[PDB]
Order: structure tokens, then sequence, then C-alpha cells
């Protein structure tokens, strides 16, 4: 088996798709094999680009196609070359930019915690004739500071594994495990938008709803409600724009639906103070106690929904 | 004739575009025949990669183009790679993502069941020359967990049959028939984001509308009712702004609408029960017993026209 | 003149975009002539595939190329493939996907009538040296259900003239007369999801805002107006987002400005009611008769400007 | 010097980007020009299509590179072909659709007057090597009716120049001047759609927003004029939503400032005249005669600033 | 080691991307160096074009494949060329459309100030093989006036440094060292789009909410406080769509949570106000001279913010 030694250099990560689960990677890979001697002019390494390779190939060099194997269609690969020794030492440098994919949670949206996954695999070659020897994951230029959209947190982790195909049982038996390469990067959001411009403006409505109980008639009160239940209503869109589409409920989701909640509470006790009556004319105020009850309940409540 | 075993192996189902009812498939596909004996370099099986392929096409080989007869466009075909043993087995091994089509109906949104359906078949032999063996698929990689957005239910469901076509009567007869795979993959929606973020607000303020007859005065029960008409037409673009877009009315669509009835009725109420009057002063009670009668009324009329 | 024979196979139409007044098409093209007789591999016809017909048109084989005069772009040509009979007979059969141009007229928007027209000539040679023997249309695939958004009414219909340009009179004297065919395929919209969420709602909110009239006082009226104002205003945004844009003001865009205008016209005679005073005490109600003549009015212009 | 006749013929020019200022045009080129005789098959003109034409380069035929100079990118060339004559005149008839760029100015948005040029250039040859004849721009197909978004006045306007460039003056002496064509076509915009969607409501909502001062208390009018402050804002939304991204102001952002300002203008001139006591309990007439003085300075002031 | 001399040439830079913080620069690039003496046609230079290149490529010509290190993906090339001299000497011209990225902040968004950064490096050979010589930037076109979106500050700044790579020190020791390129464009933003359309009128609405105490009542302040509130979100909503979306709160974004925590300090003083009652009927107005104090309170904190 030959002996692949991979090197892989991470440039950017950007432009995170919720709904399809993807991101994408630009980077370089670096693959180092050893084959058979060779004599080249002069005694120094001879460079191949990236058209000159498929010339070289078809006089029968032997150049692996290593795939990646999240990778949703094909990265679009760059300059790519061959540096051939005499030793008999081949390096092949590649660029890619592909959109890879992994099983992503985004259901604690602000306050989330993902990592990126590339994997490699070669195409054709089972590990009785291509192993993976070692592999150096250089993250060296993405970063930590509070432009970045994503905290990347330490460095990379690196795994070689060998997966089984059992498909290939009936056509190639005993031959059927591939080497593969998993890098994982742990990155975590940066949430001070969100919580600045999204949580605390609700906040701030929801406890501005707790205040029309202090108005003194009735009919104030259902008007005002109303008035806030459209202002629920107009925040509730404000933030569904502005948010990544997900087919669950986030935090913020999840404080939406506690405000119109919290709106329709309101009515409820809005309606069952005035419905006190005899007849229709007796007042009420022994339930418009909640003045100071009702906030805390629904903040006890709210406070039992995050633990 | 000449058969050809195909193996689907299917990664990833995503990007459901429901106006041009398209959705995108990745995975790979493994056709495998057996033609003539061959000495290849030594005993083992030889592999021939993505450009080299041309090449011996070129010199003569035999290589069928099988066609995806719903695709849109045509596959971004990744690497592809040959396997030619000595016995004269063949096995082409070939990565695509395509963005299929299908007869798609959305008509129940939420609460949707739809099938993705792959259909294959030989670009130019007919079954006289080439016909399908048989075909197994391994949806292994797509789950059945919260995080997606579909749940896929069940193993896939495949088929091969003989379709005619009648045009090549005048040019080929007697031979006309070419042979198909089909391949549904049976799938269920992820229902709970558009049950909890749309659904049920709907509902509050639809059920909030009707507590406009606790007004006392008649002023305040016709500006309180164009509060709720701006309120639900607020909620009706919030939705359809966050929505796929149909050429027909989904069940989120049918709520929408039963809202603006349910306002309009509201007024029509407040009208005729201000209008009894002998000459304008004479006030009324007895079309006003509706707090309670009206919901109910609207209630059973939603629950008709669900069943 | 060389006489060749085309068919079209349409699969769907798609995609239509209003502002650029393109559309989408999928399908198949067959041209069909005849050549020099040859001796094939045995007596049976000859296949060639997607990248050998380039191979065969170096040798000298005469392929022409088929031109859509109203693409945009280039079409994505998918498999393609040469059929050579012995006899002389060459099939050329191709797919596309192309996004085709017309003269779109969605004046009447949701009550629109479409036609989407395909025009195929050769890029290079006049009718002395290739005419368009005839041509079938097979539509078969495109259906009349209520979950397609375009109804297509009937068959299509087929053309073959002689397009003159006058710019070869300097260069090709006699001879610049291109063959050219042209399809025509009618299609009706789908008006159900624009008649029950965007007509239906604006009627009902146009309606309602009649009901200002039966107000006592007069700040009542113009805060009430003013409501109906902004209500009017949101509903406008509402289908101005969810609709195609267009240079011009199709019939929901004229239904607005008739919202606008009934919101103003009732601001007007809330104001000439009220302004209908002696020294500023003296009441009015007959001008306030208006509450059964104003709506009739507004419907009589409507009526006028629909025929 | 190789003297080349240009003919460009304009198909449809749409996709007008106002950010980005580039717009697309699709058509024909036809560069014609005499060289060498030959013999060809026959007597007649030869034709080579799209893939033979790298052929005969190749074997050393002379066809020149002719670059767009304002295009992004590069154009998406259909069909090209060659058309050899006996005498030795060579016709390149190429199909592009590019996207080209231009200085374009959008201040007076709805009102606007554009032209869009398109610079021809050959990539290589200086002037002692290769100069343009002459230029004929054919636009038959692009029309003047109420359906297309922009007017096309007149026929388009052609020059061919000689551009000098500075930076050649170190490895080329004396030979830097290249001969450049231009096309100039102007365009006007269909103004019907903003005139008539977005200009006059806002007049109508303007309008009414100055009878506030017919209301008799004063915190009637205060709260009136924040709804009308809301119904401001939701309408420069609306707008702003529907209408192209621009880095500066046009006219219809400049109305809705006018509205902002009005609204503040109506506020401030409120509480001016409430503030008129002498101790809290003083009313006031005096100020409140501008109901018919304030909306007349409002239209002075509009009439100023459009002159 | 061969000396190369690059020319940059800017045609323009638009496109700008906050999200994933790229831009698009388009231009030409011209590298010229000295190789061996040779005999061409005549004694005029030689030019080859785009396709021919690779021929002379395989031939054995030395053509260096330039890199641009921080475009993202590769650049879409469009037409190239050689030009060689019997000298020796070789010129390399090209034209590219790229899609660079840069460390951008855009923390201070209508007053940005931001610099375009292309950096150019050789793929493949290092200082000991390939050093450039100098470097001339011709920004000629890209210009000052209020038309453009940026404004280019001067001319462009030039660099050429040694970047050294440790992961070569174990295949190649002694030489690891690359010549590098570095281009800086300085650019400051439009800000008066922003500073027209979105912080004058926030400006406006802010300052009108101070105007809520002049009301006498305690109800009419709650209700026309909510109001306030629902228009600072409908406000909020406005800017929010037509902004570049950004992972932090720029200028704008801290305006907008001013309004909200104006709002939110009114509602407080208005119920602080109102509860200083002895038992629930003694009223005041000491509180209540924050007519003249409240507001200019608001403005210096936000002064102290602004600095
Ligand atoms: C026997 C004594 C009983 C006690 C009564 C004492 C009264 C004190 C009551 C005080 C009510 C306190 C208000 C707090 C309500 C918050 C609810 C909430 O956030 O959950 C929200 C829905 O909430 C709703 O649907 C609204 C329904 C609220 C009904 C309560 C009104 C009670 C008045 C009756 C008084 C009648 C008086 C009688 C006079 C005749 C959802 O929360 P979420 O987690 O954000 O959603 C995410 C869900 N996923 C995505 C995770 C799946
Ligand atoms: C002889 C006795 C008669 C009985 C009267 C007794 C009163 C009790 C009345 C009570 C009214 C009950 C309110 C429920 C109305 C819901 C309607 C609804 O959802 O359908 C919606 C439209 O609805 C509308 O268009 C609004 C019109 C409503 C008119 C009713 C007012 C009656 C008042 C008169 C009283 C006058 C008093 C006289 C005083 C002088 C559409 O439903 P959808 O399915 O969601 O749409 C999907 C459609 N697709 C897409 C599937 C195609
Ligand atoms: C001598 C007797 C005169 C008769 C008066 C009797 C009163 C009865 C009056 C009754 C008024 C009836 C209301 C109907 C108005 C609808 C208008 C409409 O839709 O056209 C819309 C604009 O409409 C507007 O611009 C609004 C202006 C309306 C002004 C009327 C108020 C009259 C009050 C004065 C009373 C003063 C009382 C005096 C007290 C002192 C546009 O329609 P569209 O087709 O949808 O637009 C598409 C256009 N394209 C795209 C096709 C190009
Ligand atoms: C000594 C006598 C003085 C005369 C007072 C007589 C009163 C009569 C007053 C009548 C006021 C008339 C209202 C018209 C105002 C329109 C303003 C406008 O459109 O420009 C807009 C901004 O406008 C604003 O910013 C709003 C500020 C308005 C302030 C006026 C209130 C005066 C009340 C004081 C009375 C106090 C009474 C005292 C009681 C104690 C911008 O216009 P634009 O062109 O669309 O913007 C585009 C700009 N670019 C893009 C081109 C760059
Ligand atoms: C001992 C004496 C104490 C003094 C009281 C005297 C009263 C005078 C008070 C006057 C209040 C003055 C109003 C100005 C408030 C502006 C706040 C602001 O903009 O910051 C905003 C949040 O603001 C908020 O969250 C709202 C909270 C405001 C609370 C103040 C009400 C005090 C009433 C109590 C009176 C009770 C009376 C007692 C009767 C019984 C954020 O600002 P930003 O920079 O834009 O955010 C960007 C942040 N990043 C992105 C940079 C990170």
């Amino acid at each position: 088996p030959v002996d692949v030694s991979v090197s892989i250099f991470i440039n950017k990560i950007y432009g995170v798709n919720t709904l399809e689960q993807t991101y994408k990677v630009d980077g370089y890979i670096v693959a180092q094999w050893t084959g058979k001697p060779r004599k080249t002019p002069g005694d120094k390494p001879l460079i191949v680009e990236n058209t000159q390779i498929e010339r070289w190939i078809n006089n029968g060099l032997w150049v692996p196609a290593l795939e990646f194997i999240n990778v949703v269609g094909s990265p679009d690969t760059g300059n790519k070359r061959l540096m051939l020794f005499p030793d008999g030492r081949v390096i092949y440098n590649a660029r890619f930019l592909g959109s890879f994919s992994n099983d992503m949670d985004f259901r604690l949206f602000p306050f989330d915690r993902q990592q990126f996954v590339l994997e490699l695999e070669p195409f054709s070659y089972n590990n009785q004739q291509l192993r993976f020897s070692d592999i150096q994951v250089y993250t060296e230029n993405i970063d930590n500071e509070e432009i970045d959209e994503w905290w990347i947190r330490g460095k990379a982790s690196t795994h070689i594994s060998d997966i089984r195909y059992d498909h290939l049982s009936s056509v190639q038996p005993n031959q059927n495990e591939f080497s593969r390469i998993t890098v994982r990067i742990d990155a975590v959001r940066n949430p001070s938008y969100y919580l600045w411009s999204f949580i605390l403006p609700l906040g701030l409505i929801i406890a501005a709803s707790w205040s029309v109980f202090w108005l003194e008639s009735f009919s104030e009160r259902l008007q005002t409600s109303f008035t806030l239940m459209l202002t629920v209503v107009a925040y509730a869109f404000y933030t569904s724009n502005i948010l990544p589409r997900l087919p669950y409920t986030t935090v913020i989701d999840q404080m939406i639906i506690a405000g119109y909640g919290s709106i329709f509470a309101a009515i409820l006790l809005i309606i069952f103070a005035h419905h006190r009556q005899a007849n229709g004319v007796e007042d009420d105020l022994l339930i418009q106690r909640c003045r100071l009850a009702f906030p805390l309940g629904f903040l006890a409540i709210g406070c039992v929904l995050v633990i």
C-alpha cells in the first residue's frame, strides 16, 4: 500500500446556510507520497502546472483522486500542481473552494455551538492500495476577534479511520475497507447582535405589556391590549425576516410565543376582572391585585422554561 | 441484450422548491455489466479515472450513457471511474448532484406528504440492446430525527418497467421499448415550526377578536374592529413572507381568509345591532347575546371546513 | 437543398420571469436528414455519444448547427447523440434547457393569457442549402390540472416560414432567405390563489371602509379614517411583496388605487359634512345620507372602469 | 493594417442593475476583413462551425480576438462561425450575451434618462496592424411600446476613435494607439407605474395629514399626528422595498422626507398652539389659522425644491 | 532568479458583500520577464491568443502561474495573450474578474472607511527562481464623484515583500521564501443616503416621542406611548431590511436601541408620575417638570455615547 501524507490549510470558513445545513470552506490540500525514482532535468525537482498535469497522467503517472465525502456537488478547484523529485517523492498541491455539509443543530440559535467537518477519502483505492499516513491541519488564518461572526475555539481535531463498505462484498472479496480522514473544527457563534437587537427590545415590549392594569376603565384596557397585540405581531415579523430559516423553533421564537401568551393572558384577566359582576354594574378590584403578581408568575414560568 | 445492474446511493435530499416543483438529490450511481475478456496489467483489476475514461472510449470501449429522465438540466457530475476486470466485468461508478422534478402536491402544506422520484433510462439503447437486471437503493445516510426538515419513512421503493415510445415507429420498427428504472422515496414534513409559529398565534388573534362585544359603546366597537383588521392584515403578511410560494391556497391561507371573514362578520353584527333602532335612539341587547354563540358558530363552520 | 425534419418534445415549461419577459423550456430536439450512403459495422445503425460526435465532425461529417432564435444566452445541452444509418439517413437527438424570451403582456395579471414561443433556425445555411421539411411537436407531458400554475390549452401550433435578412445583400447576392420554424403554445394562468388571497380581502376592507358614517361624532370619523388608511397601506405592501415585478399597473394595482381613492373620498365627505356650519356649531345630517349612496356610486365607478 | 468592418445587431437590452451599474445586452457581432486568396471546395464559400474554428486557427488562420471593453466578466458566446471566401474575404459571425457597465445616473429616478454604451476594441493589435473601417448598428428589434420598461429613443449612435495607452511606451515605442468602436443607445424610463403607485398615494397621505387642525381638542391632535407618523413610516417601507437600491436619494426619497417634515411641523404647530397659555388654561385660535396657510407654505417649499 | 515586472490596471471595484467580507475587482494584469532569444516571423514581435497559449506551453515555453492569494474561488479570466519578442522579452497580459476578500470593519457603518487589498504571489516558484522586480498600479478609471458609492482617496499603495512558509522546511530546505506583491486602495463610503433617509427621520421620531408629557390625562399618555413603540418597531424593521447584514451593531442600530430606551424611559416616568399618590386620587405635577429636562438628559447620554 502507498502511504499518502495529507496537509490541509484552511483559509476561511463562511457562508453557513442553515436550511440546507451547508457551509463553505476555502483552502489548500497537499498530498505527498513516494513512487519510483526518475531522472528530471538537472537534479532539481520538476514542476507541472494546471493543464500539464493531464499530459503527465496520460503518459502513465499515478496521481490518485482524493474525494471530499461530505462536499455538495464538486469543489471549485483553482490552481493545482505536481512537484516531482528525482528521489521518487511526489507532492500534489491543489486549491479548493467547496460547499460542505454536516448535521447541524441550531435549536439554541444565538448561543449556538457548531463544529465544521471535512471528510477526505480516496475515490477508488482501498487501504490495501492506498492508506493515509498522517494529517496536519493549519487553521492559522481564521481568528477569534469580535469582527468575525464565528469564534473558532482552539486548533482543529484530526482522525484517520477505516470505513467499511458492505456493498463491495459481491465483487471485491476481503478488500472493501477505505481509509478516511476526518477533520473537525469547533466554533461558537457571535451572540452580541442577536442579544442587543432581538432579545432586549422584546423583553422591553413584554415588560411594558404588563402596565395595562394601571388603566382605570375597561374599554381602555381592551383597546390597549389589542394595540400591544399588533406590536407583538409586528415585532414577530421584524425578527422573522432578519433570521435564518429553520424547521424548528429557536430561542427567539420561544420568546415570541411567550409574548403572544402574555398578551392573551392579559386579555383573559381583563375579561375575567370585568365579568365579576352581580348583574352588570358591580365593579372589581380583588382580581386586579395582579399588577405585581402576574408579571412575577410569568417570569417564573419563563425561568422554568429556560431550565 | 446486455444486462446492467444499477445501484443508487442517496446521500442527501434537500432544497425543495415548491414553485418549480423541484428538489436536489446528491449521491452515487454504480452500473455493472459484463463484456469481453481482456488482459490487464497483472491479474488485478484496472482503474480509470475522470479524464482517462474519454481516452478509453475513443479506443472503442463500450460505456453506455445512462440518463436521468426527470432531471432538470444536466447533473453536476463530480468524480467518475471505470473498474475493468480481466474476467470481462466492467463497473462504472460516478457521483452526481442533480435537480430533479416531480408532480408535487402542497395543498396540505404543514401536514404534507410527498415522495421523491428518480427515473433512470439509457439514452440511446432499447431493451433489445440494454436491459436493466436489478436495482438496489441505499438510503442509509438520510435520517428521521427532529433536526431534519423531512422525515424519510422507510426504505426506498424500486421498480423496473419498459417504456414504449410511439414516435420511433417510423424509423425503428419493432424496437422502440426502453428499459426504465424508477425509485420512489416517501417523506413527511416537519410540521412543528409551522404549528407553533403560524397556526397557534393566528388562533389566539381570532379568539381575541370575538371579545369586542364586551365593549359598552358603539364607536369603540368599530374602532376596535378596524384595529383588529389591521392586525389580521399584518399577520397575513407575516406568514406570507416566510412561506413557500404556491399557485393555490394552503391550510394557513385558509385560516387567514377565515380571520378576514371573522372580522367582517363581527363588523356586520356590530352594525346590525346598532341599526336596530326605532328612529335612532333605541338601544339593543337581544342581538348581542352572540358573545357566546357567534364564536361557537364560527368554530362549527371551521370544523365543517376541516372535514 | 437538404431537407431536415424536426421534432420537438416539450417536457416542462416553468420559471416565468415577468420583469425580463423570459421563461424556461426543457425538452428534446430531433433533427433528421438524408446524406450519403455509408458502411457501418454490420448492417445495424451506428450510435455516437456526447464526446464522440466532435470526433466524427472533425473527419468530415456534416452536422448543421440549429439555433434557437429567441433563447437568452445558450441552452444547457445535456446528452446528445447521432444515429447513422447505412442507408444514408442521419438522426441527431439532443436535450436542451434554455431560457427563452417573448413579448409578454401581463396587464390583466390574475386573468392572464400568454403564449410561449420557440423559434428555430439554422445558424449558417440559407434555404438554398438547408430547408426544414416538417415539424411535429409533442407536448404530452404538460398538463391541465389544478396543481399546475399554467393551464396549457390544446396542442401546440407550428409554422415554417422564410425569414429574409437585408444585411446579407452586400456579400451574398440572391441568397439571404433562411428557413425558420415557429412553435406557439397557448397558456392560461391559475387565478384561484390571486382571487382568494388578494382580490377578496381587499374588497372586504374597502366595503368595511364605508361604515365610518355610522359613527356619531366627528373626531371619531377622522381617527377611524386614518386607521383605515394605514390598513390600506399595509395591504398594498402585503400584495406588492408577494407579486411579480412589472413596469405597469395590473388589476390588483388598480384596486389598491381604488382603495386609496375611497379612503380619500371618505375623508373629503367627512370634512365637507363637518364644515357645513353657519359659524362653527351648526350640525349636519343632509350630506350624511351617503351611507347608502356613496358605496353605490363607488361601485358604479368601478363597474365603469372594469368595462 | 487590416481593415475590419463590424456590424452589431442588438436583440434586447434588459436586466438593468442600479447598484452595480450594469445592464445585459444580447445580440450578434459580424466582423469582416480581407486576407489571402484561397481554394475552397468548389467555388462556393466555405463555412466553419463552433468547434471547427479552433481547428482552423491551429493551422494558421488569422482570426483576431475582439474584446468588449466595458463587459463585466466574459460574454456567454453561443454559436459562432467563419465564412471563408475564395476571394480572400473572411466573415466572422458570433452571438453574445454580456453584462456591460457604464456610468449611470439614477438621481431623477422615475423620470430617468440613461444611455447604454458598448465599447469594442481588439485585444492585442494596435492600429498599425488592425483598424476598424466602419460600423453599422441594427437595433430594429427593441421597441417603444408601453409594454416595454425602457423607451429607446431613435437609432443608435456610433463612433470610431483611437485610444492611446501610456503604459506601452516602455516596450512598444511609437505604436500604442488602439482603434476603439463606441456605440451609444439613448433610453427613457417608463414612469407610469411609479407615478401611479408611488407618487400619487403619498401625495394623498400628505394632503390628508393637514386635516388634523380641524380637530377640536389637543390630545386628539397628538394621537392623530402619531397615527399619521406611523402611516408615513409604513409607506416609506412600502416604497423602499419595491425600489432599486441606490447610494443616494431619488425623487420618491425626497418626498418621503418631505412627508416626515410635514408630520413633524404639524406636531410642532400643535404644541406651539397648545403652549400659548397664560398659566395653563388659556385657549388659542390665532395660531390655528394655518388650516389654510401651512398647506400652502409647504406646497411653496416643495415647488421651490423642485425647481 | 527571473525578474518579473507586474502592472495591475483596476477597472472597477464594486459588489461589496459585508457578511462574507468580499468585494469584486475587475481589471487587467501585465507581467513581463526576459528569457532566451528566439527567431520570430520577421523581426516584429509575435502574438499568441487565448487557446494558442496552451499550445506553446506544451512545446516548452515557460509561463509562470501567478496566483491571487486572497481571491475566493478562481478568477473569471477573459481574454489573455502572450507577446514574444525576438530579444527574449516576454509579456503576458490577461484580464480577470475575481471576488477578493479582506478583514473588513463595518462597525461605523455610514461613516465607514475601508481599504481594498489585492495580494499576488507565484503559485510554485520561490524567490530563488522568481522574484518580483517592480509594480505599477493604474486606478485611473475609478472616480470620486457623487454618483459613485465609494470615494477612492488618492492613488493605490504598493508593496513587495517575502513571505516565509514554515511547512516547507521538511522537503525544501533553505528555500521557502516566496515573493508577494500587495496592493492597497483606500476608500470612503458615500454617507448621504444613510444620513438623509435613516438618521434624520429617526431623530424626528425620537424628538416627537418626548411630547407625550404635554397630554393632560394618564390613559392618553400610555396609549400614545404604545403607539410610539409600534412606530419605533416599524422604523427598526424599515431600516433593518434596507441595510447590509452584519454580526454586530452599527450606528443606526445603536440609534434604534436608543429609541427603544427612550420609549421605555418615557413609559417608566409616566407610571412613576401616576403612582405618586397618597391612596389613588392625589395628582402630580412635580415629576412632570421633565418636559424640558428628560430630552436634555437623553441628549447628554447620547452625546456621551458618541464620544
Ligand atoms: C385554580 C387556579 C388557577 C390559576 C389562576 C390564577 C390566575 C393567575 C394567572 C396568571 C397568568 C400568567 C401569564 C403567563 C402566561 C405565559 C404562557 C407562555 O408563555 O406559554 C406560551 C403559550 O402560552 C399560551 O398559550 C397563552 C395561554 C396563557 C393562559 C394563562 C392565563 C390565566 C388567567 C386565568 C385567571 C382567571 C380568573 C378567574 C376569574 C373568574 C408558550 O411558551 P414557550 O415555551 O415560549 O413555547 C415554546 C414551545 N416549544 C417550541 C418549546 C414546543
Ligand atoms: C335567516 C337567518 C340567517 C342567519 C343569521 C343569524 C346570525 C348568525 C351569524 C353568525 C356569523 C358567524 C361568523 C363565521 C363566519 C366565517 C366565514 C368563513 O370563514 O368563510 C370564509 C369567507 O367568509 C366571508 O366571506 C365573510 C362573510 C361572513 C358573513 C356571516 C355574517 C352573518 C351576520 C348576519 C346577521 C344579521 C342580523 C339581522 C339584524 C337586522 C372563507 O372560508 P375558507 O374555507 O377558509 O376559504 C377557503 C376557500 N377555498 C380556498 C377552499 C376555496
Ligand atoms: C357639482 C356636483 C359634483 C358632485 C359632488 C357630489 C358628492 C358625491 C361624491 C362621491 C364620491 C364617490 C367616491 C368614489 C371615488 C373613487 C375614485 C377612484 O377610484 O379613482 C382613483 C383615483 O381617485 C382619486 O384620486 C381620489 C379622488 C376622489 C374625489 C371624489 C370626492 C367627491 C366629494 C366632493 C363632495 C363635496 C360636497 C360639498 C360640501 C361643501 C383611480 O382609479 P383607477 O382606475 O383604479 O386608477 C388606475 C389608473 N390607470 C392605471 C388606469 C391609469
Ligand atoms: C419669524 C417667523 C418664522 C416663520 C414661522 C411661521 C409659521 C409657518 C410655518 C409653516 C411650516 C410649513 C411646513 C412645511 C415644512 C416642509 C419641510 C421639508 O419638506 O423639508 C424636508 C425636511 O424638513 C424638516 O426637517 C422638518 C422641519 C420643518 C420645520 C417648520 C415648522 C415651522 C413652525 C414654527 C411656528 C412656531 C409658532 C410660534 C408660536 C410660539 C427636506 O426636504 P427635501 O428637499 O425633500 O429633502 C431632500 C434633501 N436632499 C436629498 C435634496 C439633500
Ligand atoms: C437617585 C436618582 C436616580 C435618577 C432618577 C431621575 C429621573 C431622570 C431619568 C431620566 C431618563 C432619561 C431617558 C434616557 C434613557 C436612554 C437609555 C439608552 O439609550 O440606553 C439604551 C438602553 O436603555 C434602556 O435599556 C432603557 C432603560 C432606561 C431607564 C431610565 C429611566 C429612569 C426613570 C426613573 C425615575 C423614577 C422616579 C421615581 C418616582 C417614584 C442602549 O444605549 P445604546 O448605546 O444605543 O446601545 C448600544 C449598546 N452597544 C451595542 C454599544 C453594546
